[PDB]
């Protein structure tokens, strides 16, 4: 059985909490993510089930423990929560906190306001509160590589929403198709990672969210990107955005990584901008 160390401390597939087989039920398909399918369930706690499907080379398997692992082991509020596995039954299910207000992204696309509402301070509520889930990851030694709005999750639709980080599986892939619109240069160029590559990625999902959910860099494609950045190209503010708030993008975007802030600083601008009238007083673009 593979091992995984994380705060030091390690662990097996043994110590994650199996749940009988028996007390899982079954609700709706969510969707799935190239991993395989995922559906909500109940054990009632309300869960999503992420299986491992039946057909599965040895190391497809191997990731779906790694993950299992990875997600057991954190203990923050904005990281989604692991209920338990079923391992010993398949297909192989890991149990997940059910986020009801489903993921980032789509969350933005279909919540954007219109003549049919969101604020600037729910925008930033939602940028606080993976900042927070990334500080956490940092202080750790956790990198995760790949921050972005669809690996983002959130606990309702409605005002009290809170968002967590949750999805690990490029991490999981580098413990043992690059998303190059959310990487710094070192870390295509050079594969190089350290706790500012998530600096730079942030500085894109905080992009993606004051844009209310656009794919970055908007008509360039995935070379052009890396030639774009490469050469000290940044994207423009969203719509509307505050210049407070774009200039906690371009500074997470700096070329060198030691010129970029950690993310007790990013956290400290993500609180003053959502003190300032100018900024959260801003009207958001309606469609
Ligand atoms: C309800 C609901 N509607 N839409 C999504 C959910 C939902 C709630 N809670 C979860 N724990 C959850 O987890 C999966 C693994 C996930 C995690 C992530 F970060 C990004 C995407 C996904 N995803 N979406 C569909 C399939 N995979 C999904």
């Amino acid at each position: 059985n593979p091992n995984y160390c994380f705060a030091g401390k390690t662990s097996s597939i043994s110590d994650l909490k199996e749940v009988p087989r028996k007390n899982i039920t079954l609700i709706r398909g969510l969707g799935h993510g190239a991993f395989g399918e995922v559906y909500e369930g109940q054990v009632p706690l309300q869960v999503a089930v992420k299986t491992l499907p039946e057909v599965c080379s040895e190391q497809d398997e191997l990731d779906f423990l790694m993950e299992a692992l990875i997600i057991s082991k954190f203990n923050h509020q904005n990281i989604v929560r692991c209920i338990g596995v079923s391992l010993q039954s398949l297909p192989r299910f890991i149990l997940l906190e059910l986020m009801a207000g489903g993921d980032l992204k789509s969350f933005l696309r279909e919540t954007r306001p219109r003549p049919s509402s969101l604020a600037m301070l729910d925008l930033l509520h939602v940028a606080r509160d993976i900042a927070c889930g990334c500080q956490y990851l940092e202080e750790n030694h956790f990198i995760h590589r790949d921050i972005a709005a669809r690996n983002c999750l959130l606990t309702c639709p409605g005002p009290g929403r809170v968002a967590k980080i949750g999805d690990f599986g490029m991490a999981r892939d580098i413990y043992r198709m690059l998303p190059v619109k959310w990487m710094p240069p070192e870390a295509f160029m050079e594969g190089i990672f350290t706790s500012k590559t998530d600096t730079w990625s942030f500085g894109v999902l905080l992009w993606e969210i004051f844009s209310l959910g656009y794919m970055p860099y908007p008509s360039k494609s995935n070379q052009e990107v890396l030639e774009f950045v490469t050469s000290g190209g940044r994207m423009d503010p969203p719509k509307n955005c505050p210049g407070p708030v774009y200039r906690i993008m371009t500074q997470c975007w700096q070329h060198q990584p030691e010129d970029r802030p950690n993310f007790a600083i990013i956290l400290e601008r993500i609180e003053y901008c959502t003190q300032d009238p100018d900024v959260i007083n801003t009207a958001l673009p309606i469609e």
